[PDB]
């Protein structure tokens, strides 16, 4: 076995440094492109919304070369020359006030190799193996020790999301971990170092959060997989792109995850792994399916459904946790189409005799499902099974109370 | 410094592979031998209590090369072939209903590496680093990604213990962590990839719980380690087979450990590793004994005993948090063997003029024992001692107010 | 890339031992020497404050290699040899009681590479990857398993520090992971493994903790770092004493951390890393100082004042919890500097027309700041500001309800 070079840090939703006119970022809220050049070196942001900010264009001269986005900043960064320090330059437009864009030299040797935005804070991890906070409006704040050096970081609401490279990895494998930060009032280390799952021979080609704020990255060989807060803070998969893959060099390269509507915003590459800068390319919409045994049956296909909506909504108890604003009206959804899908399966276990997996099913019921089922299985008849299901729901009553 | 080959799969309580009559599994429920030949193919079922089930014959056709048993269900999984899928099989015959065994074929170019069995609920890890759930009765559950390639799982109860690879050891070590989750009503991931201790140049033979729902392994260096919850969750050695090994060759094969009683059950073996499926293998009780210091001194013996009884009553702690069902009389008695300990050590410190470490001894007695030992004290008579653990008395008062 | 040599173990505070006149140990409460020699072999035990104990001599006959020094007891360790085994030896001067000093024979082929102190108790870490834990009185207690071969440990009050590996670093990178653990009467384990951060192609030099209880280490390449209890146990650098270095060949040698008042406890070293035993060094005060940017401009110094004063203060809060006897006079008087940086840092903010930037420091204020900000902006006047303040006001009480 031998070791693996270790990937170099990157922003998602960018192209390749060596690019004449490349993309900076694409995220859900805009286009920043940047056109190196010896002739000029433009810099312009383009919002998919046109009334959350006028198209900006920038005089790069500084040869930034990360940038981030969103609906009320736009982080620029620059490494150190002999000259010149590592630079990170924020304009937020967002702000009331005349002042908007402030600008802030690294110490000296110290270069910025990642950056990200989230609500209200930016941060830059830096080749001092250091991560550093800033207010959008220029304030510093903390800044604590990486335990490697980064990959990639992404930003949400009060959430940072780090991923990093805990060792070495052999055979193609690469060896990163995730820190996972809320930056509120009460400061939080959610995940601390933790493994960070991916394919085998597969280096980390996405990673961001969700619209709904639920952390979510991608594999070089297309597998998605998102934060699970409903099993322990785990890795759940919820897409593969290459079954969208045609031949090998087929690929899809990751703008967006939205959870409600659920669509996976991409778009389609067929000579490389990321899209010329023009003409312009079409935002795709994927599906998300989870990778579940036999999902052309219908057993299989309603398993898939329940727990594709399960992890789905997942996201709004984590905003009411947090006390962020969510519909109840989509919790309720959630629970009536979870429960309808339950309802069938156990319909469907039961027209094959097996009164035992219609139990485990209403196991997952609400009471108000067990007791329709009762009735359901009384008129079949499996009669025992109807019992069991009463001896279920006697024990569901027991449990609430 | 050289790249340690990384251990392959394996199932706790199994024998290679490559034998004609192998073991499956041999557990505390009962044992599953395979006989792989080219005129037949046979799987067969014992139970320890014949009155759980009956003796279970089947015909291997599908060449099942993993199995584990529970005191409800019969689990068998096959890897892929060219023309078929990876299997994973299950004969749940606890059911009260008529459809008794059911399977289901894994994705293209997924093959099953590991299973295990819980309450009610199997788990396979996958050669896609997946985590696969289903309840006995044959839904699928939730899937989830692992971050490294298995090495063996175990289940109990709705505890899910896995160990796999957190990246590559050096001369002669394995790297392998541990992911703790607890799969009931409410998820919890109660280890994050915790490195899984182990002596150096050796690696893991046998993974699985106690009766009594407690996680155990142990090492290829015959040193058995059971997880310390009493001590945030760190793993203490509690056995060292080797000491019951008189020559090199010589090895213990664990098949069962069990709490209350005490009892290390495994086989003795003479030649290799692991014994020879026929003639029947007798199964030998080891005892635990921590590895303390000075074990042949009084002092010694007794500080054994003593955190033997406190380590292998964590589990009734475990049972009463979770709404299990345990017996008081089993702490209450767990109480006053150890108490019984404390106040010969301090009896015994008493008469070595070590009187400070008769306080110290007493700082772990109840107040109804301090009160015990101020009278003892006041007697040989250390009478300063006497004063001191009567001011230990009242902070202990002032503690429980 | 080529795996690194991974670093020994080491006692913080000790000088080599192919030393013939050699540091055992150097700390807040003394100095041990040892001098080893064909004629007599010596140890000798110097304390700061001459009347915590007299100064103590000990006849050294089994080569004790390993020693650490409390405000109670004296821990001396050494390896085995072919005639006796690696011994445990504690002079535990401050007991009330006539016998003094313990020790302990470790079973045969373990060998003591760490000890250290804390408060009632002595810690052992061997080279079974074994932890042992002792009473200074000399009683075993809990014994558990190491994740990797230990570099270093220190404890304090019922803290317990330890740094091991996690794994093999490569191209001059430790890969050390921190294990933090409090043993009082509810034993937890504080950080299960963590990455620990350090410097590139740097290794271990000192680690401790805080006179007020906070772990800190340091890197090879002067880098000091803190635990950030308030950033989710983090690790913030505090210090880098690279900066009061003038040539290369120029060191710190750290012997002490104190957080109220602050000061760096050092020894200045100009030919190697460690100062010649003797003539007897003096102890340097090096100031704590936050690697922040544009540390020269105001708002840089006065940011740099204010996160060193909070991550400053976290262990009053730390000290509160647990229940250890605090000063709330430094609590308060903590709050009003921070305030005032926070009201010096919004009137520059607000002379420079950066209104926002102004809003975002008044979140970090007590609701009387905010209050009187409101002013101070109603007469620039900035009054859409002072609006803006008003609102922030607003939502705080709004938050205290």
């Amino acid at each position: 076995p031998m070791p693996t070079p270790r990937q170099k840090p990157f922003q998602s939703g960018s192209t390749p440094l060596h690019l004449t006119h490349r993309f900076m970022v694409w995220n859900s809220i805009g286009i920043i492109r940047c056109y190196n050049d010896e002739q000029d070196n433009a810099i312009d942001v383009e919002f998919h919304d046109t009334s959350i900010h006028h198209a900006t264009h920038l005089s790069n001269t500084l040869n930034y070369t990360i940038a981030d986005l969103s609906h009320e900043a736009i982080l620029l960064a620059c490494e150190s020359t002999d000259e010149l320090a590592s630079k990170l330059h924020c304009l937020h437009f967002s702000s009331w006030d005349s002042s908007k864009e402030w600008i802030i030299d690294l110490p000296q040797n110290e270069d910025i190799e990642a950056i990200c935005l989230g609500q209200g804070w930016a941060a830059a991890a830096t080749s001092a193996l250091l991560l550093r906070l800033f207010t959008i409006g220029g304030v510093q704040k903390e800044v604590f020790s990486l335990a490697g050096p980064v990959v990639s970081m992404a930003g949400h609401g009060e959430q940072l999301f780090i991923v990093y490279h805990r060792g070495t990895g052999f055979d193609g494998d690469q060896c990163l971990g995730v820190q996972l930060l809320e930056l509120g009032k009460k400061k939080k280390q959610i995940l601390h170092g933790d493994p960070l799952p991916l394919t085998r021979k597969s280096y980390l080609a996405w990673i961001g959060f969700s619209a709904e704020g639920t952390p979510c990255y991608v594999d070089s060989e297309g597998i998605v997989r998102m934060l699970n807060r409903g099993l322990g803070n785990t890795w759940t998969p919820i897409c593969n792109t290459r079954e969208h893959c045609k031949g090998k060099s087929d690929h899809y390269w990751v703008v967006g995850i939205h959870e409600n509507p659920q669509q996976l915003r991409c778009i389609p590459c067929k000579g490389s792994r990321f899209p010329p800068t023009l003409p312009r390319p079409a935002v795709a919409i994927l599906s998300f399916k989870l990778p579940y045994c036999q999902i052309a049956t219908e057993k299989g296909q309603m398993e898939e459904q329940f727990w594709r909506s399960v992890i789905f909504h997942n996201h709004l108890d984590y905003l009411a946790k947090n006390g962020y604003e969510y519909e109840e009206s989509t919790k309720n959804q959630a629970t009536k189409e979870q429960q309808e899908l339950l309802m069938k399966m156990l319909a469907l276990s039961c027209k094959l005799e097996r009164e035992f997996r219609c139990v485990e099913l209403a196991d997952l019921m609400t009471q108000n499902a067990v007791n329709l089922a009762i009735k359901y299985a009384s008129r079949s008849r499996k009669l025992i099974l109807a019992q069991k299901l009463s001896e279920l729901a006697v024990e569901k009553a027991a449990e609430l109370t």
